């Protein structure tokens, strides 16, 4: 129990954790700096981290890893069914201007029979463990800008080194922290995608935000690409891509005199990244190009919460997958999922709101679900009640003893060309722990 | 020529250099932060670095590496001659209160026949290359708190990676940057010293300053000690050592319930580290202990500029070394060196001050040497290095500057009763500065 640890020992652990982060690149830009998100190497601070790894059952860890390749294949097959995406999201588009514009781009790609022969997925599936039922249940599937493959790897090593250093003071087995190689598996998948594209002069472009205090996480990927696969990367905003990008007659994307083989998005997932029309033109320009997108417009739309909800309905998974065991494994991870047009469920949410969460496609919980639904006269989800644990959280040099809940992310790499699937695997993990703000964590298997 | 590089390419190099530093621990505490020197992991900035490695002749690099083990042996033999240190520094002690107190501690160790059977040296010998004569000449020998073994290693890798990444844009051979493993060779020497001490529960104590913006350099050493040799380290100030330190009957130093096998000093080299009597008692406490000191009081005094100057005088090197080739190799590195009691030299410095530097044992150059001597410290031959072009990175900003450079060679030395266990060159440091200073590496030509 971390709250029982002597404060003298917490301070020593804290100092050693802070030193380790500083020497090993587990860093973010400081939130109180105007420069830390634009100029690398200035106003840096350790990434917010748990001081001790979070206990997590191995059985459920294994379950999460086992479904990763099934979700990866599912995302790919869902994305190929253009009409399914358009049908599922047609109510969303009248109320959400952002989704509507994404669907416009998708529509334009279907109008010209655009084919993505090489398709790359860099996913993270996020889970919570329900205390009472002991079920690992999916909270979401990220198909765009999956954060922390760089940093989560380091947190595993941080915790393993701390437990090794303090064996005399804390009783543990450091081998209970599982190996986490997400950054290099992500780098490998990006490199193989570049390799399938077949241009030895081409680069991988990172589409990034103008201000990015999590730049070091992204730079860990590009460092792995350069040092382990000799692939060049560039960083550009959507505005910069509009200004500096054009298409050649064959559809090759050229950005500042360099051919772009792969586009890896760490931006363009929210309306606020699209400051003007320039950013939307850039998005459309990239999509019609011959480049490998991660994600493509299809893959992006496939990660929508509305799609997650449609995939839970009877017979829908059987449209996309033939293997009945794989389907059963996915359904074991599904919490209850519903739209506001399922009126029996809306009435039930009004009668028993404590059991539901109302999630936009700013979450609403408990008593407030009743009020919001009554005003309306968004998706509805089974409320998950995780274990509230004790942990010690580090932020800006200061240790805090806190009541926390945790959330397990499983990274997934997927790559296919015309006939063949080249990569489809689980690719490491993320544990995020937060107060009942959030920190990076790892797992200690029990 | 770095000044001819297109500004678009400088910016790309700069960004890649800054990223690399951030991911690979080439960091210092920010100078404009009240916390960066006391709280690790906050208000950090890349270490000031050259963007491009400095050109340096291989012949002179080799000369510098070849004399490293001779200096290491010399420091050891000079330190054993207690009466030589006391005689050489007896004029210094009446005018410098700090040196006098160091000599008091030494005197007390000689009074009780204190023997250091295990002697550890972590040295850096600093050189400048004279443009006109083409001579590598020693500027000083550091026997205490030799900075940058952690960071200088990283700068070599930084430059090698940049040159590798930009082969299409800059014509170079990255293999011309020599391998630099100073941090791990320093760690190994500290680990072997701990091993000779023979206590598997004992720790290596770092004696450190209360505020230290170069903490990450030091932490690289302790990280190497923990991860590659399973030796624990602690960090303590001199005041903390006075408060938390005692001696057992057999002379074992215990600091906060932990036996201390090796004391590695990154403090206690200047008067301002001794805020009160507490710090002096701590220094005396550690010296009389059974622990391996790096440096011992003898080794500390042996690195004095006055000793450097005495070692340059006729027949003195022949007191300590028997091999005439080794002596000749050292004398080839010596610039002219003199004390203020050599009156012929003082008069000459008054007549031709431009040729001299007046160095305290705050340096004085040129015209000002005349004025200071007329008002009335060592006198040294002024060395005139090559003024080069380079690009310096500080706080995220690249500066094109006129620079001079300074080569440091690290040296590891370890002996027990009979045997010398380690005596080698142990990597390098290149510091480059405006005609402020940055870390650099070498590109051999
Ligand atoms: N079904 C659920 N039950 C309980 N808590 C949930 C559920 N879904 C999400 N949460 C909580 O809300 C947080 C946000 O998750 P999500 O809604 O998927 O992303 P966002 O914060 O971007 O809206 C989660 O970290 C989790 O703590
Ligand atoms: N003989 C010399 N000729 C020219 N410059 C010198 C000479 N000695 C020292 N310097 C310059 O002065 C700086 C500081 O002197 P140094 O002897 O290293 O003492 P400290 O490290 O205490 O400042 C050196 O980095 C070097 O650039
Ligand atoms: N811009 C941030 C992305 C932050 C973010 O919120 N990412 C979401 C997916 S949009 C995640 O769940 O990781 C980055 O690139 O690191
Ligand atoms: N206290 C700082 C600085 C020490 C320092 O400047 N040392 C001098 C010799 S005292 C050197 O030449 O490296 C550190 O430990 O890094
Ligand atoms: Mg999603
Ligand atoms: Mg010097
Ligand atoms: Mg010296």
């Amino acid at each position: 129990d971390p709250h029982d640890i002597d404060p003298k020992l917490v301070q020593k652990l804290a100092n050693d954790a802070l030193v380790w982060c500083s020497l090993r690149g587990l860093l973010v830009g400081d939130r109180n700096s105007e420069r830390s998100g634009t100029v690398p190497g200035v106003d840096m601070v350790h990434a917010p981290v748990a001081l001790i790894p979070m206990s997590f059952p191995e059985s459920h860890w294994k379950q999460a890893c086992e479904v990763a390749p099934i979700f990866n294949e599912l995302v790919d097959r869902v994305s190929q069914d253009g009409e399914f995406l358009q049908q599922s999201l047609s109510r969303t588009r009248k109320v959400d201007p952002f989704t509507s514009r994404l669907l416009e781009i998708h529509s334009k790609m279907l109008e010209i029979n655009k084919i993505e022969e090489i398709r790359l997925g860099l996913h993270r599936s996020d889970y919570m463990l329900d205390e009472q039922t002991k079920l690992l249940l999916q909270i979401e599937l990220n198909t765009i800008s999956s954060s922390f493959p760089g940093l989560s790897c380091l947190v595993s090593e941080l915790h393993r080194s701390l437990l090794q250093q303090y064996r005399e003071d804390i009783a543990s087995d450091p081998n209970r922290i599982p190996a986490n190689n997400a950054v290099n598996q992500f780098a490998e998948a990006l490199a193989k995608a570049w390799n399938e594209y077949g241009d030895p002069r081409a680069v991988i472009m990172f589409a990034v935000q103008a201000e990015e205090r999590n730049m070091y996480d992204q730079h860990w990927l590009s460092a792995s690409l350069r040092e382990r696969h000799q692939v060049t990367t560039i960083r550009k905003t959507l505005a910069e891509i509009d200004a500096l990008g054009e298409l050649q007659q064959d559809g090759t994307l050229v950005v500042d005199g360099q051919a772009v083989a792969v586009i890896y998005f760490r931006a363009g997932y929210a309306p606020s990244d699209y400051n003007s029309e320039s950013e939307w033109k850039a998005r459309l320009l990239m999509e019609q190009s011959r480049a490998v997108k991660c994600p493509s417009i299809s893959y992006h739309l496939a990660g929508s919460k509305k799609i997650q909800q449609e995939l839970a309905k009877p017979n829908v998974l059987e449209r996309f997958l033939e293997n009945k065991d794989d389907i059963a494994k996915l359904r074991k991870c599904f919490a209850g999922l519903w739209s506001l047009d399922e009126s029996d469920i809306v009435k039930d949410a009004i009668d028993r709101p404590e059991l539901y969460v109302m999630k936009p496609q700013n979450n609403i919980y408990g008593e407030d679900v009743r009020d919001a639904l009554l005003k309306l006269q968004y998706i509805l989800m089974q409320r998950i009640f995780p274990k509230i644990s004790h942990s010690i959280l580090m932020r800006e040099g200061i240790s805090h003893k806190e009541q926390t809940i945790s959330e397990l992310g499983i990274y997934g790499t997927y790559l296919r060309n015309k006939t063949e699937v080249v990569i489809n695997q689980q690719a490491g993990y993320l544990m995020r722990t937060k107060v009942s703000f959030a920190v990076l964590d790892s797992i200690y298997l029990v």
